[PDB]
């Protein structure tokens, strides 16, 4: 037995309404450019979308993006979510201007908007997540640990119904942003263009010279002399031969990575949700640049 969560469109809303919310998110991303030593909010909004979706458990349909339960203190204060409060704060004035959007739609849309405005692939997005009460908040401990190996990673993502290609594609979002010692016990960026969505994660895995070192929090991480880092779970993608093949494919085909990531990311964000046969089709929002805005 799993719960059923049926998508229900915010009353009377359509594509145009959500493009306006997209636009407000994108404009604030542009405006608040100084955040995190001028990386900007794009990376933390992508991580917020993934962590608010990544609690899902296919076996009983608990967790997931539908209920928007990050707004409750058990989930806000999950140690795995340390740092995401910055993303939530960013989204607060968006929610105040557009109070009709559900929290789950806002957290997932923030992720879509971030990826597209950082020049990533289009991510089709569906509305209709509905806020659920505090007691539906999943317990802490459903997001992955970083200090583990490929077997861990593979098994972990089975709970989110992701296969090896989906796992490797999703991990490419680590092109974005950085680890912050005070949030996670790890420090450093994975690459140079921290706020541009590219296949750089895979090129860096394959092409940098990596050394297993201890950081200031006494945790192991792989460091390169270009000043990049990889988590043990990131590095596992080149230690496992099946993952490694996929890493090589994405390192050598930007388009393929973009298409696979778009599919897996939408999937991640939609897991657990039942869409009525007559629900609207997925929206594909225009970027500001495409709109001349
Ligand atoms: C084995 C799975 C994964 C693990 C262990 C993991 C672990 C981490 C850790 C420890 C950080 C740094 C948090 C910081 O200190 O602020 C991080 C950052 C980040 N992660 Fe992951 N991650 C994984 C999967 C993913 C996936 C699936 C995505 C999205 C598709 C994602 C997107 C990000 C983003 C964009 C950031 C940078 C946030 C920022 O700069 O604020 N991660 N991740």
């Amino acid at each position: 037995t799993p719960l059923v969560h049926v998508a229900s469109v915010e009353k009377g809303r359509s594509y145009e309404d959500f493009q306006k919310v997209y636009n407000a998110i994108a404009l604030k991303l542009r405006e608040d450019d100084e955040y995190d030593n001028y990386i900007g909010y794009g990376p933390v909004l992508v991580r917020l979308a993934w962590h608010t979706s990544g609690t899902w458990d296919k076996h009983d349909n608990t967790g997931g993006s539908y209920g928007g339960t990050y707004r409750f203190k058990k989930e806000f204060n999950d140690p795995s979510n340390a740092g995401l409060q910055n993303g939530f704060k960013f989204l607060e004035p968006i929610h105040k201007e557009f109070p009709w959007i559900s929290s789950g739609d806002l957290f997932s849309l923030g992720g879509v908007t971030a990826v597209q405005e950082m020049q990533g692939p289009k991510i089709p997005w569906r509305c209709g997540r509905v806020d659920t009460p505090e007691d539906t908040t999943p317990d802490n401990g459903r997001l992955p640990d970083a200090d583990k190996d490929a077997d861990y990673v593979r098994t972990f993502f089975q709970r989110l119904n992701m296969n090896d290609r989906e796992v490797v594609a999703l991990m490419g979002a680590h092109a974005l942003g950085k680890t912050h010692l005070k949030n996670s016990g790890y420090e450093g960026p994975w690459g140079a263009a921290n706020n541009v969505f590219t296949n750089e994660f895979y090129l860096n895995l394959l092409n940098e010279d990596w050394k297993l070192e201890k950081n200031d929090a006494n945790n192991e991480q792989w460091d390169s002399k270009s000043g990049y880092m990889m988590l043990p779970t990131d590095y596992s993608l080149i230690q496992d031969p099946k993952y490694l093949s996929i890493v090589k494919e994405y390192a050598n085909d930007q388009d393929k990575f973009f298409k696979d990531f778009s599919k897996a990311f939408e999937k991640l964000l939609e897991n657990g949700i039942t869409f009525p046969k007559d629900a609207p089709s997925p929206f594909i929002f225009k970027t500001l640049e495409e709109q001349g805005l």
